[PDB]
């Protein structure tokens, strides 16, 4: 059977796979269409360099006029991440549209991640350390890449 929810959900699934961006990977439980999950490669030439982002998009039932809920499962240090794995991101919240896909999704996170916007302090240490001292700030990053990799 198909939901209009669920219709999308496999147009996303599809579009996500033959047209992949570089360095993101996702996919559905077998088990659940509505529940999934995305691995994020730390672009290259970046702090971020060589980390691998475990994410987790929980869908609904009024996809796509709603957006999935995001959250990383591995641990971050972002100014625009929440300590939960939470992520104040613009067209996830009060700019969603329902012409965004999946891939879209990922791929604005992934651009989040070495673009931080300062105006929107989720994590007030990471702020604060982003534009103050850079310095502390890579070395920061730089931890929770090799934590990822564990």
């Amino acid at each position: 059977m198909s939901t209009p929810a669920r219709k999308r959900l496999m147009r996303d699934f599809k579009r996500l796979q033959q047209d992949p961006p570089a360095g993101i990977s996702g996919a559905p439980q077998d088990n659940n269409i509505m529940l999934w999950n995305a691995v994020i490669f730390g672009p290259d030439d970046t702090p971020w360099d060589g980390g691998t982002f475990k994410l987790s998009l929980q869908f609904s039932e009024d996809y796509p006029n709603k957006p999935p809920t995001v959250r990383f499962v591995s641990r971050m240090f972002h100014p625009n991440i929440y300590a939960d794995g939470s992520i104040c991101l613009d067209i996830l919240q009060n700019q969603w549209s329902p012409i965004y896909d999946v891939a879209a999704i990922l791929t604005s996170i992934q651009s989040l991640l070495c673009d931080p916007n300062p105006n929107s302090p989720a994590n007030s240490e990471a702020a604060r350390m982003y534009s103050e001292s850079k310095r502390e700030y890579n070395r920061r990053v730089r931890d929770v890449v090799e934590q990822s990799w564990t």
